[PDB]
């Protein structure tokens, strides 16, 4: 709302028109993020932990008694930066706030209870999740902007119909629950999705033009260009939570935080129908959860176990390897998977 | 030189001239970089170990080689040879800086861990004259050129064109890269990371002066067979990541002399061939932080005689003031990242 200030001022002062200019608001929804992210961060967790435990005052490696609700500095970082830098007028960024805040509730509401159920929690997120593809679907029909898209492949692009809403479900809460699950180290489940984001955030700038957008193939959608705010204030409000979230892990992450930025990245997928792109991007998560699957699905089958442990960071963590060790090379199969998913792109 | 074998083998291998398309050799030479580093990091760290300690705890401070740079050195090196155009000067000119470097620092550790004593000055000598010949050649290469234009961001009214002052310049920046990459060395993986970033920025804006269209619109100086720079820079984001597989906080390898230093005039070299050190300053504010920090430090205790640090350096000032080692990683490899971001946006604007 605040860029409406900037063009409806600009009449008296005509500097305000570079407020109007993708680059500039997107670099300076980054630095509102992360500015916002660290200024509500000591206070925050002090009061987190003022409630959870009482004794505000607080060895370090083998840290306990750290707060476990972080994840509403991750809500109101992005909700901030975007409700300040991106157009309002935009329903894709408001469908992209609406899943935020829906799983970001979903996720306090269960921390509140662990502090003082598992079906309650799958079925609001499959509602919300299946009324969002209801509109979305609604508002494309027999549009590029609800045919499938596939990398390596240009020639073929089947329209989807229901089959568009039965994606949009299956990535959203595959998304929301893998990053749910990948929680289980401290800092593991943020810098990824600070390089998915940035990712997006590329892809939806690339959505956004004319030239571009008809070069790389990519299907266009009018209002996609706006996308790139919420992505690049999702990635400053990832980098100022990891700021805090790191081996020494002041504040976790908890279930509120991880289950908004799940959905956030599956909603930016489906909004620019790039499901397979994120998952090549957050490929971590995908194999993550499979992982989790194959574990139980042997336990299940036969005594034998496939793994220590059915995430994969824990079974590494518990094989010998130090946490920080894993969190940071995991990192660095986020970020590999992240330009091999960016070149997909132009491979097409 | 794979490209070269593509060239003169199409004629039968019909369809190979995505070979030589610069975004796809690119994305080759850091995936290449990438996964000979990996390979071959576990022999190396072996041979180190049963090297420097003659034999082969969890977060222990020793049994940790500390001259594995080697790594990204041979990484780089191999990844550029195989994959860039040897034509051209420029990636000779990165290339031969890289390896005078990590040969220098390598006889630096050999002198330092192998023998156990504690080279002098004569490092400090050789980097002048390599640095000093590399910007007289640069210099004879340009005369009165674009290449030689100084280039200030935020303006792009004012570009004085340099004489004598480039030989001057090339020195400062290149010295003071290689000396800031070794400062801020101290801790594991704090020097790598960084690394990465700044290079995968260098890769954009040489992809950006390889174009003159492009080039045109950022008002950047076109430098000519300057895109096959991207690949340096790519590779040097590949062998540096690699590198930090086995460099995280729990270093099964540290890199010493060797492996920094060549990274640190890489970076600097790489500056003074795209004519933007002002920007490699924005970049590497993390380096450039670190150094005036324990300069700061150091003249303080000289005429004051009091310390406002605990430490030269600012990480170790942080450390020792109770932040653990992983924290003060991350927080500096979060701001390298946003340095790197606000330079490249700075690159636009003008």
């Amino acid at each position: 709302m605040l860029v409406w200030l900037a063009e409806h001022l600009v009449k008296y002062y005509s500097g305000f028109n570079v407020f109007s200019y993708l680059p500039f608001r997107a670099i300076v929804s980054l630095l509102t993020a992360l500015f916002i992210s660290l200024w509500m961060g000591p206070r925050m967790i002090a009061h987190l932990q003022k409630l959870s435990f009482g004794q505000v005052v607080r060895s370090h490696f083998s840290k306990r008694g750290t707060p476990t609700m972080g994840g509403i500095m991750i809500l109101t970082a992005i909700v901030i930066s975007v409700l300040l830098w991106a157009y309002p007028s935009n329903p894709y960024v408001w469908c992209v706030l609406v899943v935020l805040v829906g799983y970001g509730v979903i996720g306090f509401v269960d921390d509140y209870r662990k502090v003082v159920i598992a079906r309650w929690k799958y079925f609001w997120m499959s509602v919300i999740a299946l009324g969002v593809a209801f509109a979305l679907y609604l508002a494309g029909k027999d549009t590029p902007a609800t045919q499938l898209v596939v990398p390596f492949f240009k020639d073929v692009m089947p329209q989807l119909g229901l089959f568009y809403i039965l994606l949009a479900y299956f990535v959203i809460v595959g998304t929301g629950n893998a990053v749910n699950l990948t929680d289980g180290l401290d800092g593991l489940a943020i810098m990824p999705t600070v390089f998915v984001a940035g990712g997006f955030a590329l892809v939806a700038w690339a959505t956004g033009n004319m030239n571009f957008a008809s070069y790389l193939h990519i299907p266009y959608l009018r209002h996609a260009g706006e996308l790139v705010i919420v992505c690049t204030a999702i990635v400053g409000a990832g980098l100022g939570f990891l700021w805090f979230n790191t081996y020494p892990a002041q504040v976790f992450m908890g279930d509120v935080g991880s289950l908004a930025l799940g959905g956030a990245l599956g909603i930016i997928a489906v909004l620019l129908r790039q499901e397979f792109l994120l998952v090549i991007m957050g490929g971590v998560f995908v194999v993550e959860t499979l992982s989790v699957i194959l574990q139980v699905g042997s336990f299940k089958l036969r005594g034998q176990r496939i793994f220590r442990m059915a995430p994969i960071h824990h079974h590494y963590e518990l094989k010998g390897w130090p946490e920080p060790r894993v969190i940071v090379r995991f990192w660095i199969i986020s970020l590999m998977l992240v330009l091999i998913g960016l070149a997909t792109l132009k491979v097409r």
